[PDB]
């Protein structure tokens, strides 16, 4: 009787991915997606690289444009886009490109420059985290990245072979990610030999997929 890995593999081959309804190209993804602008963590205070303290003397920096800060060679970024504020030094969008786009107190260099200059909104829109971002007639894959939660989006990010987002079910084949809804798969799941919940439901993911925790019917 078939092993719980192999019921995966027998599971995702009863897939015909020629019918999926919707699919990426994982490389169109990452061209357009930076993963900084997609990680739930980039809009949280960056206290993987910067001390709270450094972060707090930078709002104060900017809140006042008087202050100093520590030095350091990668705070030295922030501290050219927090001047540049104060002086009224024109960022182009070619500064955004080049930067680590993420500004250390959470959220995206591009948002906040759009805040004092609201009519960049288009030009740095591309550049702004997609939690910062609206909806656009006709991008639906921003659509469905900024409907995912943290735990879905963190199994795109990693590339998993497989996640489930609400009640549909992405699989990677090749380059590509494949959505099929529930009316597909659910049936496939029970013609495995298969059933799951999913990493944040349960304390027991022991076969782990992306955010699923597989189990037999």
């Amino acid at each position: 009787d078939p092993s719980l890995p192999e019921r995966i593999d027998t599971f995702t081959e009863l897939f015909n991915y020629q019918l999926a309804e919707k699919s990426y190209d994982i490389r169109v993804l990452q061209s357009n997606y930076p993963t900084k602008l997609l990680s739930p963590d980039s809009m949280l205070p960056q206290t993987a690289d910067y001390p709270l303290k450094d972060i707090q003397q930078l709002y104060q920096l900017a809140n006042t444009c008087r202050g100093k800060l520590p030095l350091s060679p990668l705070i030295t970024e922030p501290l050219v886009f927090t001047r540049a504020i104060c002086k009224g030094t024109q960022l182009t969008p070619r500064w955004f490109s080049r930067s680590g786009l993420i500004h250390p107190g959470g959220g995206s260099y591009a948002a906040r420059y759009v805040d004092k200059y609201p009519e960049l909104q288009d030009k740095l829109a591309q550049y702004m985290h997609i939690k910062e971002r609206k909806n656009v007639q006709g991008d639906e894959l921003l659509a469905s990245l900024k409907s995912m939660n943290d735990d879905a989006i963190n199994a795109l990010i990693a590339g998993a072979s497989m996640f489930i987002e609400q009640n549909e079910l992405w699989l990677r084949r090749g380059d590509h990610y494949f959505v099929f809804p529930k009316s597909v798969w659910q049936e496939n799941v029970a013609n495995a030999g298969l059933s799951f919940k999913l990493a944040s439901q349960t304390k027991s993911c022991f076969v782990k997929r992306g955010n699923i925790c597989w189990d037999v019917e």
